[PDB]
């Protein structure tokens, strides 16, 4: 139908949106610590902490497949990044410290990436 077509086209204008988004915040990320998933060869226990580990390369490839529907599915996989992070490791690290600046630095670019998803529509 053309209605599921007008919907596909909206739905691949806002994974344009949320590509230049996840751009953006992954900028801020400049030591790339969350860049990738945790390594379970390499923290063998990561499972027993977090139950849905999440990191900036899975946020891309379901965003490829057109897989948010709308931006709040995109930040809650930003935010399960962060709070992750937060939980398995402890404040004096560079880890938490990464993921406190990445939370302050994208709160700002997320803000107006929403006035332009309602904007847009």
């Amino acid at each position: 139908s053309m209605e599921q077509v007008a919907m596909e086209l909206r739905l691949t204008e806002l994974t344009r949106l949320l590509r230049s988004v996840l751009d953006q915040l992954q900028d801020k990320d400049p030591a790339r610590i969350f860049a990738q998933p945790v390594s379970l060869k390499e923290v063998p226990d990561y499972l027993d902490h977090i139950k849905h580990p999440m990191d900036f390369a899975t946020m891309r490839k379901r965003l490829e497949a057109q897989g948010y529907k709308n931006l709040h599915e995109f930040e809650e996989d930003f935010d399960l990044i962060i709070d992750n992070c937060m939980k398995y490791n402890a404040r004096d690290t560079v880890f938490y410290r990464a993921a406190v600046r990445l939370r302050d630095q994208g709160g700002v670019v997320l803000r107006q990436a929403r006035r332009e998803v309602d904007s847009i529509g």
